[PDB]
């Protein structure tokens, strides 16, 4: 736009495209995402211009929505990196346990936060998670919800992923719960602390299989109503469950044990944000600062 100085491009959601640009009068830095469409809906800024009420230090701020034109602009604060580099950048080394534990503990207040507002983010992964200089670290991208999923992809040719999509919508649920989120977050916590994805399936099938094959394949005692699934098959192979000592080594079992009510398969039983936050293994957490590299 004539607006924004567009600097660069800086990512490819699945919704649209973000841009770093520069808005000339106000000299702000910002990130401009652009959305695709008959002229494109207005069911959905009722839901996105509450996201614009939705403010919390571990929440990208959204600045504004501009519809003009029939293409729908979201404005939101710039961040620096996000964390799916910060990892890769991390690769050989890790990330200190005490960044791990303070960036978990920041994204469950920020879930929590959320939550407590009726608002669901979706679609969790590191690519939308965004830090800073300070040793915050803040939710975005929140799938914008759009219908649960729905399209299913940015709005050309790109592959969704799915390695940290809940059980529950890989086995066709219709209604996600807060619970979904707990789930993608408890993937991210251990993928921070193995540096490797926990479940990098390539396919729904693969990606559910995954699952199965280290949590053991789920049946009515410890996930009542999971063979009424809508996509449950009796066929489906049954594996046995695997140790969390195995699963994110060396954590240790405070980190274990919050780990596992995150990753519980029934949604009932998995642990809530506001839950996490009194988890033991944030005892000793503190805040600090990253070594970022821009
Ligand atoms: N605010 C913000 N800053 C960002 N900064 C950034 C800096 C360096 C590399 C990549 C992203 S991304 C970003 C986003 O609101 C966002 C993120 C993912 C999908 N859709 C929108």
């Amino acid at each position: 736009m004539e607006n924004f100085q567009k600097v660069e491009k800086i990512g490819e959601g699945t919704y649209g495209v973000v841009y770093k640009a520069r808005n000339k009068l106000t000299g702000e830095v910002v990130a401009l995402k652009k959305i695709r469409t008959e002229g494109v809906p207005s069911t959905a800024i009722r839901e996105i211009s509450l996201l614009k009420e939705l403010n919390h230090p571990n929440i990208v701020k959204l600045l504004d929505v501009i519809h003009t034109e029939n293409k729908l602009y979201l404005v939101f604060e710039f961040l620096h990196q996000d964390l799916k580099k910060f990892m890769d950048a991390s690769a050989l080394t890790g990330i200190p346990l005490p960044l791990i534990k303070s960036y978990l503990f920041q994204l469950l207040q920020g879930l929590a936060f959320c939550h407590s507002h009726r608002v669901l983010h979706r679609d969790l992964k590191p690519q939308n998670l965004l830090i800073n200089t300070e040793g915050a670290i803040k939710l975005a991208d929140f799938g914008l919800a759009r219908a649960f999923g729905v399209p299913v992809r940015t709005y050309t040719h790109e592959v969704v992923t799915l390695w940290y999509r809940a059980p529950e919508i890989l086995l066709g649920c219709k209604y996600y719960s807060t619970a979904v989120d707990i789930w993608s977050l408890g993937c991210i916590f251990a993928e921070m602390v193995t540096r490797r994805a926990l479940f990098p399936g390539d396919s729904e099938i693969d990606q559910l299989f995954r699952i199965f094959r280290t949590l053991g394949t789920p049946d009515e005692v410890v996930w009542p109503g999971v063979t009424s699934m809508p996509d449950y098959k009796p066929s489906f192979p049954k594996w046995a469950r695997q140790d969390f000592s195995k699963v994110v080594p060396p954590l240790d079992e405070d980190g274990r044990s919050l780990l596992s009510q995150m990753l519980h398969y029934d949604p009932n039983k998995r642990i809530s944000a506001k839950a996490a936050l009194a988890h033991p293994f944030f005892q000793d957490v503190t805040k600090p600062v990253p070594h970022l590299r821009l």
